C-alpha cells in the first residue's frame, strides 16, 4: 500500500507510486485540513482525488 505526508499550514499531499514521488494539493474545507505537518494523508489514485487528515 502507498502512503504520503500531510502539512499543517501547507496542507498538501505527497505520495510515491513505484519509484517516483508526486505532489498534490488537499481541498480542505472545514476539517478536511491538517493539524500536524508530520501527519499522514491519503490520495485515491483510482478516483483521482486527494484526501487529508479528516475526522472519522
Amino acid at each position: 500500500k502507498f502512503g504520503g505526508e500531510c502539512s499543517l499550514k501547507h496542507n498538501t499531499c505527497t505520495y510515491l507510486k513505484g519509484g517516483k514521488n508526486h505532489v498534490v494539493n488537499c481541498g480542505s474545507a472545514a476539517n478536511k485540513k491538517c493539524k500536524s505537518d508530520r501527519h499522514h494523508c491519503e490520495y485515491d489514485e483510482h478516483h483521482k482525488r486527494v484526501d487529508c487528515q479528516t475526522p472519522v
